[PDB]
């Protein structure tokens, strides 16, 4: 004779965070289709490319163009 107990357990957190630049959140995004750049304005549909996609404006950008942003974020409504 014997029991168990399926138990429950919880923990889908890694982590979270977002880089605040230039008023622009850019977060790792991968685009499925090819997306001209906002700075160096070069097509960025490279294979294996992470690039950058902010959370207002929505801007895409190579992760190498994250330094070469000036413009300012507008933001949507
Ligand atoms: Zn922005
Ligand atoms: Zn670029």
């Amino acid at each position: 004779g014997s029991s168990g107990s399926s138990g429950q357990r919880r923990g889908a957190i890694k982590q979270a965070k977002v880089h605040h630049v230039k008023c622009h959140e850019f977060t790792a995004t991968f685009f499925p289709q090819p997306t001209f750049c906002s700075v160096c304005h070069e097509f960025v549909w490279g294979l294996n490319k992470q690039g950058y996609q902010c959370r207002q404006c929505n801007a895409a950008i190579h992760k190498k163009c994250i330094d070469k942003v000036i413009a300012k974020c507008t933001g949507s409504a």
